[PDB]
């Protein structure tokens, strides 16, 4: 906090906002949708929409980076950012992933004139995000990058879409009407065996504070003894157990679904940044469960002549904490057909529908969308790529 | 020390110990069937057929029978691949029935009704009756090991084993697996796979980021990263390609000494290697199994916990032809699912439905499809391929006996 900005706050520099602008953009009560003026093309005419949360932080902390890059061949980047507990670590992966992308492509842009070949683009993605963080965890010391985030990025090399995920955003493609998932999230529920292994193996980083075992629900010292439900890292079913003790820390894991937490602190276990994050008020730090190496899922773009109307998605979970799969591919292949196919603009406004669908509208109770369901309250990044131009 | 149980075949075969010895003939390597005196639950089906020379004992086992749990029928079968001695799959294929018979008599009563109880905002977690089955099968073969481990000092429970079972608990079948065995069902033709292999490929990213965690489990003998051939001298300083615990693809590193130590992992696929020693991660026993003349062990690395996957038989009925196959590596080794299904649906149709026998002649006919003839240019197989000579056993479970 006493260390300078590495770079200023602001939105993604393709929406070409003056600080006027990025000023009326941060109400929390109207909650301006901003979108891709006509003007500013993106690459590929790709579609972008965000709005900021309802008021849980002052800025908005998602981040979109968007650009061609070159590798001493052309490499189409897109990519996404929730950025929590500040938006210093955001804001430096959105300008600097790429480079560390770019070089590290450059070690085996040679090697991709004819191990298969795939296979050294997934490595240079991993690399590329073990090497984002570590530069963030060295130059931590210089400046202020506050907090950490997930990051999200695709690019399209020789044909072939590469979806790098670590954290909670997901990316799905709309190939005429059918949904191909191309992430998956990475929580606590879902990396529960992880942890709870890495805790057993390494039980310092518990900080006797902590019991690596997962209960039903939060063991009170009244039952000591009584068979109570257990699961372990080497369980995916549960079993009876006697409480001893070191059964009565706080587990690892506790929340069933978005509401799940490892060690009452984060709700997501893969990402960037978060260096110096400690627990609640203690002094034992969360970032040795966290991992900065994303999944990889690959879409080759040859096997298919795509339309006008396929797409791949990619949005922050303020989108899909509200809506399904299924209600995001409603929306499109309702909204698409509506758009003339010619029309550059036409992406835009899809990403454009889907963050309003999700959004909703203000009501004296909240934020409501259609059915009196509960919309969004955080941060909403979607961007809406169409296929066609990979054929 | 003596042995907690005499070496034999299993004992639904009721083979004399004369039969027991012609059996284990190398050359003739005669294919043994269950007998059609002898009916198993469900008329399952049974083949076996010992190695082509490997090991002087066939050191596959396998135990079929109807448990008991009170406080309701669980038909059970299973199968254990041993190595490196014939004490641990001799030990679980008598004893790992009865852990799964204690893990279940806790949650029996619970089992027979409707919702699970957590003993005997503020959000608690509901537990399907599913996850507690799965729950005690995980508890059974960690307390099937360990008995193991702590019998070992009484008697000469030797070397290691693979163990695939199945349960049939209320209607839905329980398929827990821990090693290189596996388990199919076919019904109508097509393929529905029930356990996947534990092998150093199938579990690189597991042991590779154990080592880094403990590397005091390499001993200074061995390194964590794996590498497309073997690392030498010649190339320290210059870029080769690596792969961490934390990576799926390659990339470049510059070779730091420490890359010159053996792999941890080793070999291009079902033949890759965990520290030289051993070709599967996941079974039984191996408690002082040691690295090849090192003081390293290696069961720091292998794990009894199986995964357990779930068949609900209540979905649809089945057909005469509707099986669930069990097998050793033996029989995959060379036969791909695809073929296991091709023979099957090839064969059944030519016994008549209600044969009892009907069952075992198609675990004989799957063997004997990978057993192959021997004339002089070794056990082949159909279109001159090589045969397995791995001990092959095989299981043929109608699924139409669960509707
Ligand atoms: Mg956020
Ligand atoms: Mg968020
Ligand atoms: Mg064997
Ligand atoms: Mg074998």
């Amino acid at each position: 906090s006493d260390l300078p900005l590495r770079f200023p706050y602001g939105r993604p520099e393709f929406l070409g906002l003056s600080q006027d602008e990025v000023e009326c953009s941060a109400d929390h009560i109207a909650r301006p949708i901003l979108i891709l003026k006509e003007t500013r093309r993106l690459p590929w005419a790709t579609g972008y929409a965000e709005v900021i949360n309802a008021g849980k932080s002052t800025h908005n902390e998602d981040q979109a980076s968007c650009e061609v890059l070159t590798v001493k061949v052309s490499c189409h980047y897109w990519s996404l950012f929730d950025g929590h507990a500040g938006s210093g670590a955001a804001v430096v992966a959105s300008r600097l992933l790429q480079h560390h992308i770019t070089e590290q492509l450059q070690d085996i842009v040679d090697i991709l004139k004819n191990i298969p070949h795939e296979c050294l683009v997934i490595g240079a993605l991993e690399s590329a995000f073990k090497e984002m963080d570590l530069q963030i965890e060295r130059e931590r010391s210089s400046y202020n990058i506050s907090g950490g985030c997930t990051a999200l990025i695709v690019i399209c090399l020789l044909g072939k879409l590469y979806v790098a995920n670590a954290g909670a955003s997901r990316a799905i493609i709309i190939r005429n009407g059918e949904i191909i998932p191309m992430s998956s999230e990475f929580t606590p529920e879902t990396e529960r065996q992880r942890l709870q292994y890495l805790a057993f193996m390494q039980p310092h980083l518990l900080g006797n504070e902590f019991t690596h075992l997962e209960f039903p629900r939060r063991v009170q010292r009244k039952e000591l003894g009584k068979k109570m439900l257990y699961r372990d890292f080497n369980m995916t079913g549960w079993a009876y157990k006697t409480i001893e003790d070191e059964d009565l820390k706080f587990p690892l894991i506790y929340g069933e679904g978005k509401k799940a937490r490892v060690m009452a602190t984060i709700g997501v276990t893969r990402g960037l940044g978060d260096h110096d994050l400690k627990v609640h008020d203690s002094n034992i730090y969360i970032k040795p469960f966290l991992s900065s190496a994303p999944e990889v899922r690959i879409y080759d773009l040859s096997k298919y002549d795509h339309g006008s109307d396929d797409v791949l998605i990619l949005a922050t979970d303020g989108l899909w904490d509200v809506l399904s799969n299924e209600e995001v591919a409603e929306a499109i292949t309702q909204f698409l057909p509506n758009c003339d196919p010619d029309d550059p603009h036409r992406y835009t406004l899809a990403a454009q529908d889907l963050v309003m669908r999700a959004r909703g509208v203000l009501k004296d109770r909240g934020w409501r969308i259609s059915n009196d369901r509960l919309g969004s309250g955080d941060d909403i990044s979607v961007y809406v790529i169409p296929l066609i131009h990979g054929n």
